[PDB]
């Protein structure tokens, strides 16, 4: 069930997931995955950012079903489901501003 899944927070709103996020506690590159609340049908992939110029920022990928099952950011890589995507985003930034680094809390 990605329900009980440990860096899945559901219908969290945009801004919740940045409140979560935007914390001194937190890597470059804590993440959730989440609903996206404007996209019915997508995901997002909310990852915390730091740049000494703006501090700790958070950048917002939006994940895209296909119809025939998979996920994707890219048309690089494609995946058979968002644990894969959590998966292979911790191995590899591809593009990414950090590589998945810390779930969020």
């Amino acid at each position: 069930s990605i329900q009980a899944e440990e860096w899945y927070f559901g219908k969290i709103t945009r801004r919740e997931s940045e409140r979560l996020l935007l914390n001194a506690e937190n890597p470059r590159g804590t993440f959730l995955v989440r609903e996206s609340e404007t996209t019915k049908g997508a995901y997002c992939l909310s990852v915390s950012d730091f740049d000494n110029a703006k501090g700790l920022n958070v950048k917002h990928y939006k994940i895209r079903k296909l119809d025939s099952g998979g996920f994707y950011i890219t048309s690089r890589t494609q995946f058979n489901s968002l644990q894969q995507l959590v998966a292979y985003y911790s191995k590899h930034a591809d593009g990414l501003c950090h590589r998945l680094t810390t779930v969020c809390p």
